[PDB]
């Protein structure tokens, strides 16, 4: 690799980071949008105030403003559902470690309630909240309301650092390695500039995902993150070994690889900054399918990339990985649904199943009420789109289990529901090839009516090759496609994936059978469960 390849391609100009003139040739259309107007100005210079006043029909009449609502607003966590819910915006938060409060939950519920049939909310595969139904004129007030309850939506989509994932049992599990909350909190504060915006990390070549591991279970899925912090002692000191480059895409899925780097615990933010600066400064900005950080690592080689991280560390020091980490390979992933004792004597947490992560305003208020009456006003989200309510005095559990809402959001649903994960799909997402959430519930219910089983089989449904619901991690994965019935009629279908493993012995699943009509999936899945997962016909 030539020395010229290592010239930083972006520069700071008036508080923002822009592509240098000499590197602007051959860039993709999204890069052109960022050059034409800095997206962060919508927040940091309050550009949103005037934009929100313009009728959407008028906005659509000029490239600049249409790009504002369709592209730049994703820097403020706002996603125009142009195709499937025109004029409405999904809104996505920062929620490090999946931690929310009852007050925040009630606020979000009050927003979606206003929108009636156009509103609802979802737990995401990054243990995050999304709300739906937002209209542009309401955005300035919603931004204010979020701030008032201690939430930000900054930098949650597009070419930004995505939600920092941690251990859903952080601080409460007798078996945790290290509480991940301080680290994911620090990362979120760094990324968002303490909720003011951080332009230094908002002009990346592409999205970038971090997680901090604190569980032997590896609930955080470090193998599929762009940066994963693996807890490790080195020379008598606590810190993290670093894995880099994990990602999924339509074109390519790759597991994270060792950077061959260890940092002391206090260097979590400095090394996040160094890695992001290297990616920002040096990443390819052509074909969008070749812009994720792993592509830079392949171009430079991992050692070449490591040197770029090292030069961006304070005092330019980056230690080599510790030979061993603290994650025990002898481990069985633990079910977190149901009632479990905390490490604080006399307290329990309860894991509640949220069917395909979907909630309405009334449901959110109920969950917030439970967290206040039984817990400490805290609700935790999980990457399987479920919830945990921690800090419940164990003597209250008997009463809690009789709460009517637990018949819908159950601490002990059937085993296949426990592991079911589904993306948004075509109800709202314009990329979706099929409907996911309703279909996956229907099929799973029918399958479980036919077979019983004891193995915790994890089924993931995703609506298109973007694989937001991570079909490559599933025991059985379903990727949306269009296919044909026996008469040659167009029908919704799924490509069925097998072979995904999580935890320390992780593995990426691959397509097993293409183009199965959705109406034909039940018998296929029933047979797979009996033949490969020990299920027994009822
Ligand atoms: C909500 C969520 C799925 C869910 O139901 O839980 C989701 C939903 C969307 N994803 Fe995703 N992604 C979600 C996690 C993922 C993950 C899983 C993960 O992070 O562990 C992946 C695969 C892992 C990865 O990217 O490395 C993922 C891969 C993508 C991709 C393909 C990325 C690529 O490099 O090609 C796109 C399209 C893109 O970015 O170009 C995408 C784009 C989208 C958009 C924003 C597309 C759009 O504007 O319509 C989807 C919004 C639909 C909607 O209205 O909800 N989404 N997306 C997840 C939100 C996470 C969060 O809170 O931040
Ligand atoms: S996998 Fe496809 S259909 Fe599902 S939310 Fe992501 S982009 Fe939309
Ligand atoms: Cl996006
Ligand atoms: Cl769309
Ligand atoms: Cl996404
Ligand atoms: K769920």
């Amino acid at each position: 690799v030539a020395a010229e390849r290592l010239e930083p391609r972006v520069e700071e100009k008036d508080g923002y980071w822009i592509l240098k003139e000499q590197f602007r040739k051959g860039i993709n259309p999204q890069e052109k949008v960022k050059i034409e107007k800095e997206p962060m100005k919508l927040f940091m210079e309050n550009g949103i105030e005037e934009l929100a006043k313009i009728p959407i029909e008028e906005i659509d009449q000029s490239k600049l403003t249409k790009d504002d609502i369709d592209v730049r607003l994703k820097w403020l966590g706002l996603f125009h559902r142009r195709k499937n819910q025109y004029g409405r915006f999904m809104m996505r938060l920062k929620l490090p470690n999946g931690v929310t409060t009852s007050a925040q939950t009630r606020y979000l519920a009050s927003v979606i309630r206003k929108y009636g049939k156009e509103g609802c909310a979802d737990i995401t595969t990054r243990q995050n909240w999304q709300i739906r139904g937002v209209v542009l004129p309401d955005v300035p007030e919603i931004l204010k309301g979020l701030a008032e309850v201690g939430l930000t939506s900054l930098q949650s989509g597009m070419d930004n650092v995505r939600n920092p994932v941690g251990n859903p049992l952080a601080g409460i599990d007798p078996e945790e390695i290290v509480d991940t909350r301080p680290y994911t909190n620090l990362l979120s504060q760094f990324i968002t500039g303490n909720s003011r915006g951080n332009p230094a990390v908002s002009n990346l070549p592409r999205k970038w995902k971090p997680c901090v591991v604190g569980s032997h279970d590896l609930y955080e899925h470090p193998h599929i993150n762009d940066l994963a912090y693996m807890p490790a002692t080195k020379d008598g000191r606590f810190g993290f070994n670093l894995l880099v480059g994990g990602f999924f895409s339509a074109k390519r899925c790759d597991e994270a690889i060792p950077l061959d780097a260890w940092v002391p615990a206090d260097d979590v933010v400095p090394v996040c900054r160094a890695i992001l600066e290297a990616f920002r400064d040096l990443g390819f900005r052509g074909n969008r399918q070749k812009c994720r950080m792993m592509w830079l690592i392949d171009e430079l080689g991992v050692e070449g990339f490591r040197a770029e991280v090292e030069k961006r560390m304070p005092q330019q020091q980056l230690e080599r990985a510790s030979p061993e980490d603290l994650v025990q390979k002898q481990w069985e992933r633990r079910d977190y649904l149901g009632v479990h004792p905390q490490k604080q004597e006399g307290y329990s947490f309860i894991g509640l199943h949220i069917p395909v992560g979907r909630v309405q305003a009334d449901d959110m208020d109920e969950l917030a009420r439970l967290a206040d009456e039984y817990g400490s006003g805290e609700i935790r989200l999980t990457v399987e789109q479920n919830i945990i309510i921690p800090n419940i005095e164990t003597s209250k559990i008997e009463a809690l289990l009789k709460e009517p809402v637990l018949s819908t959001f159950s601490p002990d649903p059937p085993i296949l529901m426990k592991g079911l994960v589904a993306c948004t799909g075509n109800q709202f997402c314009g990329q979706a090839i099929i409907e996911t959430k309703a279909r996956s519930l229907k099929i799973t219910e029918e399958v479980q009516r036919q077979v019983s089983l004891t193995k915790p089989v994890r089924m993931h449904w995703t609506g298109c090759p973007n694989t937001c619901a991570q079909v490559q991690v599933a025991d059985i994965g379903f990727m949306g496609c269009l296919t044909r019935d026996k008469n040659g009629k167009t029908v919704e279908g799924a490509d069925v994936f097998l072979g995904g493993r999580i935890g320390s012995d992780s593995h990426l699943g691959e397509v097993y059978k293409k183009a199965v009509p959705c109406d034909d999936l039940v018998p296929l899945v029933v047979d797979l469960l009996v033949n490969n997962f020990g299920a027994v016909p009822r």
